[PDB]
């Protein structure tokens, strides 16, 4: 498959294994489930990528067992409510931990989508989209406007990887 090509030779191969390592725990093959493979490195790399602005503590990636365990020190140092789901960053500056959305969609529809599955208001939400479109928690940013370009950047430079190799029109559909 060319999608699975493109995404070992476009992603770290951290980022990689990390991707393959959620996917096979489950039973997924990166081979047969070559779209969603994509997803998930090109939203760990956001991840990633938004940390390095310590004003942010990296819960996506880490195994279940020390996830929960960054968490739950976190909660109990700092106050904040435990939340129901393993949020992916934590804003020491603003002391709120952050759910970092990537869609294909427009923007809003994934936003309500997380909203709904997060009815913790507790938990900050940012949508990025492939088209330089973010939404955001009560228009709360985050991060600074370069930092957030560089993030969107990469997104629009991926789908346009996707596209030169003809795969886009795959990935948006899914
Ligand atoms: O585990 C998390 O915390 C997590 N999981 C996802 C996610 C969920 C479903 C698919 C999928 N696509 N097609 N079939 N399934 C892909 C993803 C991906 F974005 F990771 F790729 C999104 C998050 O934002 C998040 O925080
Ligand atoms: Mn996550
Ligand atoms: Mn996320």
């Amino acid at each position: 498959s060319a999608m699975e090509d493109f995404v070992r030779q476009c992603f770290n191969p951290m980022i990689v294994e990390l991707a393959e390592k959620a996917m096979k725990k489950y039973g997924e093959d990166p081979k047969i489930e070559t779209n969603k493979f994509a997803a998930i490195c090109t939203h760990l790399e956001v991840c990633f990528m938004y940390s390095d602005f310590h004003r942010f503590e990296i819960i996506e990636g880490r195994d279940r067992i020390m996830a929960w365990t960054v968490v739950n020190s976190i909660c109990n140092t700092t106050g904040v409510e435990k939340p129901k789901f393993l949020p992916d960053l934590y804003d020491y500056k603003e002391n709120r931990f952050i759910e970092i959305g990537v869609t294909r969609r427009e923007v809003h529809i994934y936003y309500l989508e997380k909203a709904n599955k997060i009815k913790s208001e507790k938990t900050h939400i940012h949508i990025f989209s492939f088209t330089g479109e973010e939404m955001a928690t009560k228009a709360d940013y985050t991060l600074d406007e370069e930092s957030r370009a560089r993030i969107k950047t990469r997104l629009f430079t991926i789908r346009q990887e996707m596209a030169s190799r003809s795969l886009w029109d795959s990935f948006r559909q899914s």
